[PDB]
């Protein structure tokens, strides 16, 4: 059964040369200027910035050569402030492909009462993760473009409404991912399949969150995807050894497995709940700047994001056999 393929899917390793290509092909400063900065705005759901951010994300995807099919899953859901609109953004290569590797972030920024001139823009949470996805799509565009010709491709999801409006709780969090997981569960896939839905199609949900601080460490949360966590470790290591990372030794590997991490609630939960395999790339411990105004551009550490861009881009190419 094809739904079972994700369970045996193996990455196709890049050699030294293809790794050097990947490291050369991403530009942190182009991500910064073109993908990240336009997201460094207040963009809690329903805010002006939410729309700008959504448009930006979609523009950035659409300008690429790969044949990304962009959809916005817009819906209203009750929050502590009443019903609010949310729009997940889903960008899919080869929407007909039974399987997709899914990379995800949340693109909303947490609402805080506007009490002074500053606004919370959640640079790590998760503008950088989103900008990373965009950068990945761009850096890998030519290879990903070639997927037009395993029935497996790539999807990006930018969840809206990850953040609680008032106080984090299962009623007040994950609005976009709860909604979308539910939607994909009621979405047979491939179309006119009887018993399979888009969730079945999710080979792996790699959810990036809280990235952009110096010296992140990403726990390995799930036995199910430990082999993929291991691939990140291997990639970090080989990139390190090829002198393709910057300002980063393996003294404090990003990908440190100190045993199965205690699960952190985030947009993967509604998917994990349905048995979607998850790789949850959230920094833990959280950045000192977490949910403060200083989670901002200034406190971002570019080399770290650039390293992780290389690592993730390799992961993705290898997953996709590109
Ligand atoms: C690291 O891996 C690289 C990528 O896999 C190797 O380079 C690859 O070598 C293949 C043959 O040795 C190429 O096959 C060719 O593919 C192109 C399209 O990409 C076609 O036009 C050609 O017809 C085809 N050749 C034949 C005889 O049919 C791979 O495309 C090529 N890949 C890339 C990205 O250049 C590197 O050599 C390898 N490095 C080391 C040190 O092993
Ligand atoms: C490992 O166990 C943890 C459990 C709970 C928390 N605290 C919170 S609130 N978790 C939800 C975070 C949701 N999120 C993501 C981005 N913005 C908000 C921290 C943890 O370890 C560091
Ligand atoms: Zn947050």
């Amino acid at each position: 059964a094809w739904t079972q393929e994700k369970n045996h899917h193996q990455p196709a390793h890049l050699n030294s040369s293809s790794l050097q290509q990947v490291a050369e092909g991403t530009s942190i400063s182009e991500m910064w200027q073109n993908d990240l900065r336009p997201l460094l705005i207040e963009r809690y759901p329903g805010s002006p910035g939410s729309y700008s951010a959504r448009q930006h994300i979609m523009q950035r995807i659409q300008r690429l050569q790969a044949e990304w099919v962009v959809e916005v899953d817009t819906f209203l859901s009750r929050t502590p402030y009443g019903y609010r609109s949310f729009s997940n953004i889903i960008s899919t290569l080869n929407p007909e492909a039974k399987r997709h590797l899914v990379l995800a972030c949340h693109y909303d920024s947490k609402y805080f009462p506007r009490w002074d001139s500053r606004v919370f823009v959640g640079a790590t949470d998760s503008a950088v993760p989103c900008a990373m996805m965009l950068e990945l799509a761009r850096a890998l565009d030519k290879k990903l473009h070639s997927l037009k010709d395993p029935d497996l491709s790539l999807q990006l999801i930018f969840f809206d409404g990850e953040e609680a409006f008032h106080h984090w709780s299962p009623q007040d969090s994950l609005y976009g991912s709860r909604h979308l997981a539910q939607k994909m569960a009621s979405s047979p896939h491939p179309p006119g399949s009887r018993g399979t839905n888009q969730l079945d199609g999710m080979d792996l949900l790699v959810l990036l969150d809280l990235i952009g601080a110096a010296n992140p460490t990403f726990p390995n949360f799930f036995p199910k995807t430990t082999r993929w966590f291991n691939r990140l470790q291997a990639i970090e290591k080989e990139l390190y050894e090829l002198g393709l990372l910057k300002d980063h030794s393996l003294e404090r590997k990003y990908f440190q497995n100190f045993g199965y991490g205690n699960i952190i609630q985030d947009d993967h939960i509604p998917f994990l709940r349905k048995g979607v395999p998850v790789l949850h790339l959230i920094a833990s411990p959280f950045p000192e700047v977490w949910h403060t105004m200083d989670d901002n551009e200034e406190n971002l550490h570019a080399s770290t994001i650039d390293n992780l861009n290389k690592i993730i881009q390799v992961f993705v190419l290898e997953y996709l056999h590109l």
